[PDB]
């Protein structure tokens, strides 16, 4: 394929022929974006053109477990690849990775809504949230501005967009042994803010972050304390539930209910997200015949302690192993 060379706001970009009219979105701490025309399908595309990828190890182990995770996901709620692609002609000269998926527009952050727009919203987040979990995969950063969204709300979840106060509270006490339903914290909350138009838990850090947590859910019960190790945290907790019904006044009754079985303490209770898309909540979306689940997902690399070459080695058969969608 036919590259060509251009800069936009002094990072250069080197792509195919085949994306026209690029235009800059913005930028995270692992890539920037831009938007641009995919002649082949007459269709807007979104490119991410990673900063950096082989700086170091933990970049190099970054990269590769981007581009292993995009290439698994296959699922209309959850951000895929349509194609990928290096200006490298060799392994030798290998040192930039651009990855291309369908272009929503926006993200749920530049998005107070109606009961219909939430249960869309939300029933798609929990469809693509199962497919994830489906796959022994935590997303561990669910939050408004990894949603990427469609002028007609259609939802996808991202890896990373363009924090604290969608976080479970066991990773704020950094218990390390996360239950998948970490994400399902999240997914109430945000949730909780769509109904509302109001963050739930606008804290200044991670210790009054707790508090305002606290503050709804009430403290634990005696058998969530035994299982705090900390002594500190458990100090703090005992030095200090609200009816949802109340906070939550005007919302639909099925809306509170569902948001009650999310923002539970103990990870063990909060439903799955198999479990929430079968709530009466999503009556109106809920087809058990159409919520896939994942093949099984090696992450097997992850307890590996490579060599950059060896990442950068890996992340070149990746590309070069590549077969985009149909
Ligand atoms: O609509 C989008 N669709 C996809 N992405 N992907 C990314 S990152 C990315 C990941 C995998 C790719 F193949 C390519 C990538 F760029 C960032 C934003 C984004 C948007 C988007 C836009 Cl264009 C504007 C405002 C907010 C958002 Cl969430
Ligand atoms: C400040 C509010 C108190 C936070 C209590 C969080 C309880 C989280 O729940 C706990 O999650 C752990 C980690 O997955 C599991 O090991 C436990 O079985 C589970 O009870």
């Amino acid at each position: 394929p036919t590259f060509y060379r251009q800069e936009l706001n002094k990072t250069i970009w080197e792509v195919p022929e085949r994306y026209q009219n690029l235009s800059p979105v913005g930028s995270g701490a692992y890539g920037s974006v831009c938007a641009a025309f995919d002649t082949k399908t007459g269709l807007r595309v979104a490119v991410k053109k990673l900063s950096r990828p082989f700086q170091s190890i933990i970049h190099a182990k970054r990269t590769y477990r981007e581009l292993r995770l995009l290439k698994h996901m296959k699922h209309e709620n959850v951000i895929g690849l349509l194609d990928v692609f290096t200006p490298a002609r060799s392994l030798e000269e290998f040192n930039d990775v651009y990855l291309v998926t369908h272009l929503m527009g926006a993200d749920l952050n530049n998005i107070k809504l109606t009961d219909d727009h939430v249960q869309f919203l939300i029933y798609q987040i929990l469809r693509g949230l199962k497919y994830i979990h489906s796959a022994d995969i935590i997303h561990r950063d669910l939050k408004p501005s990894n949603l990427a969204v469609n002028e007609d709300c259609e939802l996808k979840i991202l890896d990373f967009g363009l924090t604290r106060w969608y976080r479970a509270p066991e990773i704020m006490l950094n218990w390390m042994h996360y239950n998948q339903t970490v994400d399902i914290w999240s997914v109430g909350c945000i949730m909780a803010e769509l109904l509302t138009g109001r963050t739930l838990f606008p804290g200044t850090d991670h210790i009054d972050q707790l508090k305002l947590i606290l503050r709804l859910v009430g403290t634990p019960g005696a058998e969530l304390l035994k299982k705090i190790s900390s002594e500190s945290a458990r100090n703090y907790i005992q030095s200090l539930k609200m009816n949802f019904a109340n906070v939550f006044i005007g919302a639909n009754p099925l809306a509170v209910d569902l948001l009650e079985k999310m923002l539970v303490l103990d990870s063990d209770k909060r439903i799955t997200a198999a479990q929430a898309l079968a709530h009466a909540y999503f009556a109106q979306y809920h087809d058990p015949d159409d919520e896939p689940v994942a093949d099984p997902y090696d992450q097997s690399f992850e307890s590996r302690d490579l060599l950059i070459d060896e990442w950068k080695s890996l992340t070149y058969d990746e590309v070069i192993s590549f077969v985009p969608p149909p």
